[PDB]
């Protein structure tokens, strides 16, 4: 009922579109610094689209 792996990236692909995607989720600076991102909430837990469109890049122009 999850993403990972190549299902994870194909889907991050196509909903993140030209915008592009990453992998860790931004944390604070001189915050807490063992790193979680999309794998955590959508490879080891399912995640819905919501969460998922939270890891695409910022809006280009």
């Amino acid at each position: 009922e999850t993403l990972c792996g190549a299902e994870l990236v194909d889907a991050l692909q196509f909903v993140c579109g030209d915008r592009g995607f990453y992998f860790n989720k931004p944390t604070g600076y001189g915050s807490s610094s063992p790193q979680t991102g999309i794998v955590d909430e959508c490879c080891f837990r399912s995640c819905d689209l919501r969460r998922l469109e939270m890891y695409c890049a910022p809006l280009k122009p």
